[PDB]
């Protein structure tokens, strides 16, 4: 599913990510546009033979099992195929325990070179929410 800018507003709203470990909302949706344009079917191959899955592009190293990362953990406890899915439930559950850990929103690259230290708000003004 391809998400419209508002239509994820409310959805990441709905599914509490909404000032989530301090992260306003337009800090995940400003994360959702760079990662995957909004797209819950994408998915990138990185260098390492890991992959990104879904519309925050997590990653098989760490959070998900896709049985072709060897001696990877799945931290998140789910098949990463869970991630593609047109509901964010699980790619919005495990985002919540990925931005727990040490290091926060900085897990997404997207975030942190095209989103931190901007106004990401504007990702969400206009919206009903
Ligand atoms: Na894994």
């Amino acid at each position: 599913k391809v998400f419209g800018r508002c239509e994820l507003a409310a959805a990441m709203k709905r599914h509490g990510l909404d000032n989530y470990r301090g992260y306003s909302l337009g800090n995940w949706v400003c994360a959702a546009k760079f990662e995957s344009n909004f797209n819950t079917q994408a998915t990138n191959r990185n260098t390492d033979g890991s992959t990104d899955y879904g519309i925050l592009q997590i990653n098989s190293r760490w959070w998900c099992n896709d049985g072709r990362t060897p001696g990877s953990r799945n931290l998140c406890n789910i098949p990463c195929s869970a991630l593609l899915s047109s509901d964010i439930t699980a790619s919005v559950n495990c985002a919540k325990k990925i931005v727990s850990d040490g290091n926060g929103m900085n897990a997404w690259v997207a975030w942190r070179n095209r989103c931190k230290g901007t106004d990401v708000q504007a990702w969400i003004r206009g919206c009903r929410l």
